[PDB]
């Protein structure tokens, strides 16, 4: 039958006001407020953490103040192991009340929440980024968000922790938390090497012209929402690559130009013109290692038919000393994905190279080089397949 | 008096939660999952649906699931007629609840609720996206949200069916759905014809060069929201324009190249320099036309004085092979408003045009293509006339 | 402990639906519709305000319909006095309930809720966009949102009003109140003054080429959300700057082309060749100043090491006559910051300007000039230091 949910007959249920509030969170759970680390109250048994505020598809918990210590966590038979200190929901649990409304002794003992120390494949297999209570085909009773990484020592020692920011609604998204930027950087400048194929690095690190001689690593503000991307975390990548922990559409907004263009001087030989050096800007998407996303979590598999290489530039040099650029494309990207952006050219420096010969500032480079990349839409759905494939 | 709706001692009724709700959808009313066409269980006299939520103007439905068939809508006396099957609420209607609370016994039989069978003038009367239950003016007791067109043959036949995706929040669009991207596609490369104004196909089908020769009609990939805009119904626009669907403020990206640009090449007359060659790209909109929207449905004026045309764009050819370009406008968009895109230049390609004599490859052409359109805000109340007009 | 606030055993509060419509309005307050005034019913005693309905801070607040007038404001004492007509919550005070739910007679006097004038300094030691009754730190218990300015006259005389529009949830943001569009305007042509740095006008008067010798100041259509930003009110700056009204990362996106661009002409001393002449475009941020906001509210001071100046398009000019540009930044912007754009050249116009010797049409000048401000994130907790230095 019909089923009025909210009309004039209707009994507004928990699981109903959850539903709302998850809605409302654009489904995106995590910590609202506080519910960060207190060391000063963590001992070598205990572990405590401040009032806070956070949801949890649409459960709102709520960590009290009293007196400090707002909360405390048992790490007895914790030892030599790294863990994941976990704020959970389990619906098979029973809450517990106590006195009575009339009187003001009304009280809950919430048993349907826990903070508990869980290890990365049990996490998985109970995270609310990848399962739901709400959920149609597969629906849950227990759900978990991870707070910290907790690495604990020998028996008798405080442990080391690790804030899993992409679970704390921290600030740079409150009124759009599932979307909005991903990362973003100031302007910076950046050699071109004498390549084919190059990777730009976006990740804050550039090879700065300081010289006419020489260029020099430096480094330029940048700025990750890390519930969207990350720095990749292999060494040989980390300058270049992002991994995007999000499925969505994104869009990429790049500006900047390209400095001591090269070119084929007019000659009477070619009748006194400008031979102009063809050059590329293109973003990139690969999705060849599995487990980059955040935990090693399993990527998720693009629509058959995926892009792989979008251009963003492309045109020839035009016999000026600098020559400015801009593009905005929108782009499908999936949870484990690498993004990146390339320059391409010719080799041959008297014939079809953008570069030139020169080193640092006398050799061809990116100036006042940004980009944006915001998430703008979801991939869930029909528009997996189609809008997915681009 | 000043009344508190969310105070101490306030009661909160389903015309307030509703209202919320709706808030919370940006007031747009839609199914959220399921409630598609059940063909195993439509016959000739019933159509089956299957169990889903739909949210229409703030108030939650449900189709339940039990056992299939998870509904069933009788089309008994239906024949040789096009109808929409549309969820409607009436509260004229009285929702009759049974049992107690107390017992678990407690059911409503939502006389509110109803699947039914309407024409389109019918449904245009009381649709959702131009009349509200919560309407300040006009407040109506009876709402609708189509969700098929269904189209009976002679009596003892099942139906044909079409899903009105509009009135589906599927995927793309989720934590923002009235607002998001309206369209998008990949790069294509579209061969420029001999004339002083033409429109760029932006629905999917481009003229790309092939050979030196010779240029073909090549699909590429596109995607629209069904919500915000749709490809012209008539034959002779489908290749390039877009039908608006809903009144806003849009942002247009484009970025491409155009490729083998004309110029004057520099001779001893013209004191061997390049004479560039003017063009323009240029978005516009149209609303000559009435009826272009979803169901024939009347267009919405615009205020007086609004624009038709707008320069990306403009500027000359430099004397190189390609030449790069982008452009970002925010643009007033109105409901049954016609939107494309235009490629502006001379006819005289030995004076002024930016095209040469070339066919194909060989001829002057835009390469790696691409747009964005985003809604990106409404135009209710002061904003129709203060942010309208441009 | 850790409670649960929307789960099965728990009982749902005013304060707790008020924390919930408040993240629904992304944490805006504001006149959701009506609540303007009634000079008909205005006199020199009372001031009358239609029906309407507002959000402050989560909590909603109706002006009811009966019979005009729809509320009454006793100004009996106000005289030669610019006061601020307020909607003030104090949770201080009680609200008072007659009547049973039984018989069809309950009702509330809200005096937590009161319609009433304060003086600057008092809205804002107590203002919603600077203080809560929901805080972390410091929690209040009245909070005021103000609707207009009234200036009242002589003992005897109706008063002088202005309406507070940033209070007003009117159009153009309903979906996504506190973020969107901050300005924007129609493409416009602007003559290039013979300086080294000047400010590009943004506030709608352009200096317009008119003739081979003229250029006049003309309108040309701008709209600003006046939630998110104002033109300056210093008649110096007027013209030229933005005054930002709310903290956060904004997108810039401006487009258009440089007409009669400067250039060393090919001759044979410089081997027939183009001398190109550098200029850039950049946007600007200035916090000098104080209590530019509205209120005169004291400004919101940015991290430690935040931009001023940043280059959107820096290059030459190419030897043609009209070279287009585009760009697209993301910057932080802080409550009480001043912002304007600027072109930067040479001033020799035989060597290194990018601007000619004529006027007017035959002078150098942005042609089709356009730009969007808008609101994409907020500078919120770590985002502040993270983010908010670019
Ligand atoms: C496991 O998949 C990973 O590798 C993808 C491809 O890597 C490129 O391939 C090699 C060589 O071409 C052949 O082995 C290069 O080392 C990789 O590209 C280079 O990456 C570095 C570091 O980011 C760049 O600085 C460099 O500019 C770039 N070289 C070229 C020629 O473009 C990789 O793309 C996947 O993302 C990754 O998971
Ligand atoms: C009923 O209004 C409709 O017509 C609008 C104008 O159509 C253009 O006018 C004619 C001729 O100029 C004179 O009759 C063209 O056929 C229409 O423009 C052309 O449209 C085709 C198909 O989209 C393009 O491929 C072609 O490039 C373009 N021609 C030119 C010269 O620009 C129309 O704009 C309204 O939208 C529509 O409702
Ligand atoms: C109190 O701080 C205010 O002043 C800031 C700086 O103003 C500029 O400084 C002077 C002179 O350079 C030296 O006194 C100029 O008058 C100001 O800049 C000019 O502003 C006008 C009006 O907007 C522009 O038309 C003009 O192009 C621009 N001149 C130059 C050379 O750029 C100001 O920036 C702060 O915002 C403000 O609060």
């Amino acid at each position: 039958v019909l089923k009025g949910i909210n009309f004039d007959r209707s009994i507004v249920t928990p699981e109903n006001e959850a539903s709302i509030l998850d809605l409302a969170m654009q489904n995106r759970s995590g910590v609202l407020d506080g519910m960060t680390i207190d060391i000063l109250n963590t001992t070598s048994n205990q572990l405590a953490l401040f009032h806070g505020t956070a949801v949890l598809q649409g459960y709102g918990i709520e960590i009290t103040r009293a007196a400090a210590p707002d909360v405390l966590v048992d790490t007895t038979g914790q030892s030599n192991e790294t863990m994941l200190l976990c704020l959970t929901i389990d619906l098979n649990q029973v809450n517990v009340p106590s006195g009575t409304v009339g009187t003001n002794t009304y009280a809950v003992d919430y048993k349907q929440i826990r903070l508990e120390f869980l290890d990365v494949p049990t996490l998985l297999k109970q995270y609310w980024r990848d399962h739901s209570l709400h959920d149609l085909i597969d629906p849950r009773r227990v759900i978990s968000m991870p707070l910290y990484w907790i690495t604990f020592g020998q028996t008798g020692t405080t442990p080391k922790y690790e804030q899993i920011k992409s679970n704390y609604i921290d600030g740079g998204n409150s009124g759009n938390p599932a979307y909005g930027i991903a990362a973003r950087c100031e302007n910076f400048n950046h050699f071109i090497n004498k390549v084919a194929v190059q990777s730009i690095p976006i990740n804050g690190v550039a090879n700065r012209p300081v010289s006419s001689t020489a260029s020099q690593l430096t480094n330029y503000k940048v700025w990750r929402n890390p519930y969207l991307c990350s720095q990749d975390p292999r060494d040989k990548f980390a300058p270049d690559n992002l991994v995007i922990e999000e499925d969505g559409i994104y869009r990429i907004d790049i500006s900047g130009s390209i400095n001591i263009a090269n070119y084929t001087f007019p000659a009477s030989g070619n009748s006194w013109r400008v031979g102009g050096r063809y050059f590329q800007i293109v973003c990139a998407r690969n999705s060849s290692a599995n487990n980059l996303a955040e935990f090693g979590a399993e990527q998720h598999l693009p629509p058959s038919g995926v892009w792989t290489r979008r251009v963003l530039v492309g045109e020839y040099t035009a016999g000026m000393t600098e020559q400015a650029f801009s593009s905005v494309a929108t782009i499908s990207l999936f949870k484990g994905d690498n993004f990146f952006l390339q320059f391409e050219t010719g080799t041959n420096t008297s014939r079809d190279s953008a570069y030139n010969n020169g080193y640092g500032t006398s050799g061809t480079h990116l100036r006042n080089f940004s980009y944006t990349l915001e998430r703008v839409g979801d991939l869930n759905g029909t528009a997996y397949y189609d809008n997915g494939t681009f």
